[PDB]
């Protein structure tokens, strides 16, 4: 029931097939048999595709496959045989494909990677995934002898019964390494074996409670390790200070990232000279996400994470419940330029004491995106210490109309006030605006004059009549989509004399002949300014279609 096409792209994807279909050609390029019924694949299947570059064969059910089934493909680049029924991996399989690129066996009731090595004559691998959810549970030294140099390397391993020593130490570099894992009684050792070949480790589903520090038999203590990921881990505040005693070997380290985590609060480390702070050595950036701390009692130490975050420039801590970030904390992050607290619960009253009189020093921009704030003038009359802002978000967050004088920091030159609830819009916005966003609010006009505005987001609202282009004398962006827009005045557009991009549609458009006559000619004349299709309201045909006589 093959549908191939011009370049040898072939599309079998969820058919019905229980084999491989018969008789392939050498001109396809690329052929495509998820989905199917594949039970067994045999010696003369594939023989017949000397030129395949592309060969997917994902959530089939293939449990079967001859040793020499991939002979004839050695212009294989890509290979994906997951979420299969293969019970055994077979090293005959990989032997004739020399130049495959991407190969995918993760999902595979297998237990192991079998008795020989599957890989070392694949020369050329770039993307390796293997392992599954309960399966899954030996890896050995033979497992990737041969492999030197991998930009992605997934090992899903939630089952893992054994982890042999320097299993992981042949490959000399991974770009990116992803391990799934539920328990920590290997990772200290996995550590060991990655310290000087990865440069990005991504940790999932694991439970980090029992995990301890230990010294490590490094080389040179030289770790080309950026970025360090853990989502969806379990952590307890003393398995947390081991962690971070990992850090003294991975001396580049730049960013850290916690997804999904949850912190429980027992345990609680004493010992003095096991907290080490070390400053988080070279710690950059540092991402929370959906962090998770049941029962978060009292007054913790606080004081063993100013000396810690004292050189991070870039700080997200996002739909963690955060209701107060004390004073003498934000006074510690001297280096930090970028402070994230969206989606959280901080009010004015907080505000005020996080934001004090030396907090942030040097923060450039602030993102308090999604928060019980309520006062746009009590906002930035407490935003006023910090001197070096430029950049504010308050978006998303429930304001009482705005007054019309202002007091908000000198350097501020962005301003997102979206899905903010306002009406009107006055005067408390300040001149010095370069972007400015009140989109999805509800305003019927903007006579605001902006003469350094770059950019305005002034899409989903009610606006029935277009701003005035005086306006704006030096506007590069303007979005104004989803706005009750009937009409525009002749040659408004002509009179935005900077403009690069204009975001148009959905708008009621009245496309009556007279009427449209100067907004279709200059969408003709303007075609690569238009984000998106103005469309005329009742028809529905692009309103540049339109020629009147
Ligand atoms: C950078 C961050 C630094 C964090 C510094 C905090 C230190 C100590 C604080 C102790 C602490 O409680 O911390 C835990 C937070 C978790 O918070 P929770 O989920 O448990 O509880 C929600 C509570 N919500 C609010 O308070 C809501 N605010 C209004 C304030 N109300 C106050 C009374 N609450 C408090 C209480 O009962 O205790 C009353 C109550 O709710 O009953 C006063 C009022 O309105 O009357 C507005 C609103 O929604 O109406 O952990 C982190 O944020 C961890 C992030 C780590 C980042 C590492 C980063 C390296
Ligand atoms: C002003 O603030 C706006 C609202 O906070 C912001 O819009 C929001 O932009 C983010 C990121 O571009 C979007 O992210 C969400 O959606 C994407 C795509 O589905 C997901 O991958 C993300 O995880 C996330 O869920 C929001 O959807 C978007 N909200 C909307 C529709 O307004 C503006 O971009 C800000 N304006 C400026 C000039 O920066
Ligand atoms: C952040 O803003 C502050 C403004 O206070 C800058 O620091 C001040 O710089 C002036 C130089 O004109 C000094 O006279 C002050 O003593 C500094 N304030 C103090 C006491 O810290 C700071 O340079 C800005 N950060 C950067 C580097 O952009
Ligand atoms: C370890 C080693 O010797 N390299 C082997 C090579 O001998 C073999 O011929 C090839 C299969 O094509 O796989 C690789
Ligand atoms: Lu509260």
């Amino acid at each position: 029931s093959l549908s191939c096409d011009a370049s040898g792209v072939c599309d079998g994807r969820s058919r019905s097939f229980t084999s491989i279909p018969s008789g392939l050609t050498a001109a396809m390029k690329s052929l495509d048999l998820s989905f199917n019924k594949i039970t067994y694949i045999g010696h003369g299947d594939l023989r017949a595709c000397a030129n395949l570059q592309v060969l997917i064969l994902k959530s089939s059910r293939i449990n079967t496959i001859e040793g020499d089934a991939f002979y004839s493909l050695g212009s294989l680049e890509h290979l994906d045989l997951s979420d299969n029924h293969l019970s055994s991996l077979s090293s005959s399989w990989f032997g004739p494909l020399s130049s495959l690129k991407y190969l995918n066996l993760m999902g595979n009731p297998y237990q192991t990677l079998g008795v020989t090595s599957l890989f070392p004559n694949l020369t050329n691998l770039q993307t390796l995934r293997i392992g599954n959810v309960e399966t899954f549970s030996e890896i050995r030294r033979i497992d990737f002898a041969g492999l030197t140099s991998l930009n992605e390397l997934e090992i899903k391993a939630l089952s893992l019964r054994n982890y042999q020593s320097q299993s992981l130490k042949s490959i000399r570099d991974i770009h990116h390494l992803t391990l799934h894992l539920s328990e920590s009684a290997f990772l200290l050792e996995i550590f060991a074996d990655i310290l000087s070949s990865v440069r990005y480790l991504e940790l999932r589903d694991t439970n980090l409670a029992r995990f301890q520090f230990s010294p490590l038999p490094v080389d040179e203590v030289s770790s080309p390790m950026k970025k360090l990921a853990f989502r969806g881990s379990v952590l307890t505040d003393e398995s947390f200070n081991e962690l971070l005693k990992l850090l003294r070997y991975i001396l580049e380290l730049s960013e850290v990232e916690f997804d999904d985590c949850t912190l429980n609060g027992l345990g609680d480390f004493n010992p003095s000279e096991s907290d080490v702070v070390s400053e988080l050595g070279k710690v950059e950036t540092v991402t929370i996400r959906r962090l998770h701390i049941p029962q978060f009692y009292l007054f913790y130490d606080l004081s063993t994470v100013y000396s810690l975050l004292e050189k991070v420039k870039r700080i997200t801590v996002e739909n963690s419940k955060v209701f107060l970030v004390p004073c003498s904390f934000s006074q510690h992050l001297k280096s930090l330029e970028f402070l994230d607290l969206s989606e959280n619960l901080m009010v004015e009253e907080y505000l005020k004491n996080s934001a004090c009189k030396g907090a942030w020093p040097s923060l450039q921009t602030l993102v308090l995106s999604q928060n019980h704030l309520r006062s746009m003038q009590k906002t930035g009359e407490i935003l006023l210490t910090l001197k070096n802002l430029t950049s504010l978000d308050i978006s998303r967050n429930t304001f009482h109309p705005m007054p019309d004088s202002c007091q908000w920091p000198e350097k501020m030159r962005f301003l997102n006030l979206s899905s903010t609830g306002i009406r009107v819009v006055k005067t408390c916005i300040p001149q010095t605006l370069e972007v400015l966003d009140v989109s999805n609010n509800n305003l019927d006009s903007f006579s605001l004059f902006l003469p350094r505005l770059q950019e305005l987001y002034i899409s989903r609202n009610k606006l029935k009549t277009l701003p005035d282009a005086s306006l704006f004398p030096v506007l590069l962006v303007m979005k104004i989509a989803s706005n009750q827009l009937k009409s525009v005045p002749d040659g408004i557009f002509d009179r935005l004399t900077s403009l690069q991009k204009i975001w148009l549609h959905t708008n009621p458009w009245d496309c009556s002949c007279p009427r449209i006559d100067y907004l279709s000619r200059w969408l003709n004349k303007n075609s690569q300014k238009e984000q998106g299709s103005a469309k005329c309201s009742g028809s529905g045909k692009p309103v540049r279609s339109i020629i009147c006589p």
